[PDB]
Order: C-alpha cells, then structure tokens, then sequence
C-alpha cells in the first residue's frame, strides 16, 4: 500500500529519527554518569530501546524495498 517513493521517504525519515535517537542516548549517558540515580538509569535504558526499535523498523522497510526491486 506504499509506492516505491513513499517507501524511500519512510526509510529516509526513520534514518533521520535514528540519528536523533542516538544523540539522545549520548546525552542520557552523560546525565546518567553525572548522576546515576534510578530515574536517570531508566531514562538511558528507554533511550537505548528507542534506538533499537527504530533500527528494527529501518531494517524491515529496507527489506521491503529490496524485495520489490527483486519482484
């Protein structure tokens, strides 16, 4: 239900979000190391999970796109 152009835009949008997400992991790391309390720990772990999940969506979108070039 996506054109090829839509699929590529969706890949590019997620790739942008990944870069932003990894930045927020870096910041949450330093915050955690400055002050390693439970809330700062939780926030780092959640920032990490967000990066993992975006990467998984990118992987899936790229798999679709590859399969359609093949198709």
């Amino acid at each position: 239900s996506m054109t090829m152009e839509e699929l590529q835009r969706e890949i590019n949008a997620h790739e942008g979000q990944l870069v932003i997400a990894r930045q927020k992991v870096r910041d949450a790391e330093k915050q955690y190391e400055k002050d390693p309390d439970e809330l700062n720990k939780r926030t780092l772990t959640d920032r990490e999970g967000v990066a993992v999940s975006i990467q998984a969506k990118i992987d899936e979108l790229k798999r679709q796109l590859a399969d359609r070039i093949a198709t």
